[PDB]
């Protein structure tokens, strides 16, 4: 069998020979009890670069040792590329959302042998779920593997927007001081109203982290959390996005991309937010209308916007989120920290082992299986 | 009486005509129960720029209503400055740590009428305390007014260093994507060992905010906290800084500048930290040896440094912290967010109202009074 694995390029300075620290903390389990991934073995040391071409997610010796062939490449765009050329032979396709091999219906129609599409990470919107259901393709992702990582990125970006971190760092590099230029748009987060769209693995983790900042917490999702959980964190639930955003100084989006959330934050919804509200989006790019975000930033309806997710990915050189005012963007990185890579690489291997040993894949990893949304997919997604 | 007040310049784009938001949250008290400042009146709306020359800390109408004069300038360095020229006459001198009117022994000795030195903010190391003591000068500061603001900046900076926020932002601006370049030094904070030097108003607030990030917490002070709080936040006490930093992935400094902390983090102490440790200093610049920090970053002993405090202030154009590798600096801004300004501006007025009506200044505002360290000064400072 042939496994088709798309990963991002090595660093332009070469694949690293050393690292800033000697190791990473050992993460045994996640909040709520889900165990860390359980592959029989890992062919890497946590802390190493696994998500790039040279890292191979630590998969080669395990796969080739079973008699399979593994194609690793970063070349994912075009019909004469390595990905789309190898696709008709692939039984298994793997890729990361940070450098996603888009599985369109046209590409799935060509992938005659494809049975398993693995998201090395969290979030399978780059796969056409409707077409995968149609063709009997199983879709899995490493649920929870980088949820905590993203929640850290969120609190970081909220604080950077509100406190005006990045323009202030820029005065340091320009040789200035310019206190009044830094702080004429610098506020404390303390006692602001913060609301999250979704209170799942990331959302709940953001709410727990936000709590000791003494903010007023808000959340909107289709199903409420346990009342006991709400009272312990001081949460107000809202039946609609609209009802939540109208009283929020800061909004975080932590929902998956599916028809319920596509183009959710458009001109209309953003106009219902508070004047000068801050918007953070580490979820998926297309949940916010690209031009509606730019446009509320230029007017001041949004005081700032930040996130790591774009559409498409990679973002083109002229993508307007690069140049819109008052942003604190990164490329899609929060879920591919070295710490997180250790977890979703182990989880990717666990899924493969389950596939090739004809053991069932963890129910929480599943998105679609047997021609339907299944597992976490039926809980979090819509088609 | 004459009040001489030193403030930073208005923005180079002009004193703002509008703000990103309509108001800021009203802060009633601080954690632990200390009330917010209690002036009889304020002549500003919270959220306005008060710490620049045009803001005047909202003091002019009040002071001139009583027949006093108020002289305001930013020109503060050297014997040939508006500040030094106006000083021999002043009964009261006010400045902010972010743009500090340094009250050396020489300047204090020439201030023939000086009886009160107020810090519009927190931290009175810019006043020579021994000379104030000897000359019978009251030194006061608005205790707690921006402690929470700094605790926010700290967590922002820890996350930025560890997750590698700023270089990844620059890849966005350069038109790139470059995941592996961003994340070859990107880590999660989760389960790292983090310790603070001091667990005071800032340091405790830092520890409370870091706890739900699931770090292992450490601290060092001169006075150990009781069991109740050490057990409630999972704190490990260390009897010295040396003992703390050798087990810490991340170190925060949150003590005042006095002889017990001057040059604390020198080459020798920094060399006992873990290889690849991250160092955050929102406390005072001189607590870290300027060149030792540069050396440790150039050698990889420190994986990152970040803070907002420099020496001297303003830092000159060629100050090596602007250009050392792997920094996430800002100018001195954390304690002068618009929200923090409302509090210490109200606190400056409360102190002046107490001065002129011969009411006692809040003991906790006091640093030196009656020829000795007093109030908070005796709790936190040494001479
Ligand atoms: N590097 C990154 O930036 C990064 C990394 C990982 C994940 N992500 C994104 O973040 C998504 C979620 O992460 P996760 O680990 O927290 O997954 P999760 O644990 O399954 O949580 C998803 C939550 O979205 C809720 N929600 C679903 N549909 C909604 C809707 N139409 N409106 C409002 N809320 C809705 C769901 O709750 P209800 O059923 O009650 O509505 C669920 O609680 C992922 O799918 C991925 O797209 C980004
Ligand atoms: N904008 C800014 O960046 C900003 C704003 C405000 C303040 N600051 C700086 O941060 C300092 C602290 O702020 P704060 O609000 O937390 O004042 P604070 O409530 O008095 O806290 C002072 C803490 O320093 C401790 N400490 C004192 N001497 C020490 C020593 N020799 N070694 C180790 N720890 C020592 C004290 O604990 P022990 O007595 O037990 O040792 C105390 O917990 C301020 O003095 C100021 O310089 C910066």
């Amino acid at each position: 069998a042939k496994i088709l694995c798309v990963l991002y390029d090595d660093p332009i300075t070469g694949y690293p020979k050393s690292y800033a620290r000697a190791d990473v903390p050992k993460i045994d389990h996640y909040p709520g009890g889900q165990t860390a991934p359980t592959p029989k073995q890992i062919d890497f040391t946590p802390g190493e670069l696994l998500g790039s071409v040279s890292g191979e997610l630590g998969l080669r010796k395990y796969l080739e040792g079973l008699g399979h062939t593994l194609v690793v490449t970063s070349d994912k765009e075009g019909e004469d590329s390595v990905f789309e050329r190898e696709l008709p032979d692939a039984e298994i396709v793997i890729s990361q959302p940070f450098w996603p091999a888009y599985l369109t219906p046209e590409r799935i129609a060509k992938a005659k042998k494809l049975k398993l599409a693995v998201t090395a990470g969290i979030g399978s919107d780059h796969v056409d779920l409707e077409a995968a259901i149609k063709n009997g393709i199983t879709v899995a992702e490493v649920t929870y593997s980088n949820s905590i990582s993203v929640s850290e990125h969120v609190v970081m970006m909220i604080l950077s927007l509100v406190r005006n971190y990045i323009p202030s760092y820029q005065w340091v590099i320009k040789g200035g001081w310019n206190i009044a230029d830094c702080v004429e748009r610098s506020y404390d987060l303390e006692a602001m109203h913060v609301g999250t769209v979704a209170a799942g693995r990331i959302g709940l983790a953001v709410l727990k982290r936000l709590k000791p900042f003494d903010v007023k917490l808000h959340y909107f999702q289709r199903h409420r959390l346990p009342e006991s959980v709400e009272n312990e964190l001081g949460l107000t639930y809202h039946p609609s996005v609209e009802d939540m955003v109208k009283v929020c100084d800061v909004v975080t989006i932590n929902a998956p991309l599916h028809p319920g959330t596509l183009d959710l934050f458009n001109d209309e919804l953003i106009s219902k937010m508070k004047r000068g509200a801050y918007l953070v989006n580490t979820a998926r790019g297309k949940i916010c209308n690209r031009d509606a975000v730019v446009r509320a930033l230029e007017s001041g309806q949004l005081a700032g916007y930040a996130g790591d997710v774009w559409f498409p990915q990679p973002a083109p050189k002229d993508h307007p989120w690069r140049t819109m005012p008052h942003h604190g963007m990164t490329p899609h990185i929060s879920g591919t920290s070295l710490s997180a890579q250790a977890r979703y690489a182990a989880g990717t291997r666990e899924i493969l082992e389950c596939w090739f040993e004809e053991r069932p894949i963890r129910e929480e990893y599943l998105i679609v299986d047997g021609g339907k949304l299944a597992g976490t997919g039926a809980h979090s997604y819509t088609v």
